[PDB]
């Protein structure tokens, strides 16, 4: 019916490609750098989920604050794997193909 | 001069999207669903930036870059770039969060 | 003065320190497994962060001035502690399968 | 009973100076101390910290728990554990951090 399960999706833009141009847009770029600001994101998005165990509910039932907190640590995570790729010359939206196979 | 010249830059597709789409496929098709919670992509993708730590551990600052990395490495590389940056696009979807659009936001 | 480790605490010190402290806050219901090991690799997230401004010079952390040793010790021991509770809350003799890993 | 529970505890010994020499003795032998600069030995504990991650992340916590998984898994887990244990006491040895005091200086507040 009208009010409940739509299917859940992601924007069309930005592209992995915009997010790169973007992060240029805004030294301390060498790729044990990005990778290790990378490590300290994933450290973050962990914290979220720590004492988040079982009994409890989802993330798609977390308070708007919460989820907000969440959108940022994942915003991050994308931003250095997308500025370490980059750095390491690796083509990310292929390699994802180059994959599958 | 018309040698080592390459404006390196991503493919405009895959997109974020069709990533997703394309992970979600390859699940639902083998009914991983069960195992697509949060704290298991979490720990997963936790799991696939150690094996991407491990290709740079021993690599020196001063060295070259990865660009110039030997080939079996430098597919390795490629493999778990793609390795977390998939698992990071599962959990968020998994999250009902839209990614793309978290980082123009943020 | 060489350097080294103090003798103790060992690492059943730290287990029985870590154990106490959560009781006496009826923290229990909190020591699951995968929940230790979040908040341990959210450690080592934070230990991370003091290393990405950085670059292997010579001079290392042993020279860093003193509020950031002390945030090295307070991040390296934050990972050990967890370290610490995962393994007791796993039933694993921590300081044994060390060795036995020799 | 006989076959119930007792109270988990730790070996008295390796300490933690126990475990930075012989972590140190390994290096020597094999001539690693080049390789182990503060930031290779973080990226290597971030490694087995992801090994570690991989152990658990298809079981849940309502699941039969570690203490019950199978012997070549706990097998598996007492590897992992220790490898997280030992880069941890060679990053702290290398950046010349006490760190069984960290431990207790922290317990002091």
């Amino acid at each position: 019916g009208p009010l409940g399960s739509r299917p859940f999706r992601f924007s069309p833009e930005p592209t992995l490609e915009d997010i790169r141009r973007l992060h240029a847009e805004f030294q301390f770029h060498q790729p044990r750098n990005l990778l290790l600001a990378l490590v300290g994101e994933v450290g973050e998005l962990a914290e979220l989920f720590q004492w988040k165990s079982d009994t409890e509910p989802g993330p798609q039932a977390w308070p708007p604050k919460e989820r907000a907190a969440l959108q940022e640590e994942l915003s991050d995570v994308l931003i250095y794997l997308v500025a370490l790729a980059a750095r390491c010359h690796v083509d990310l939206p292929q390699a994802v193909i180059s994959k599958m196979d």
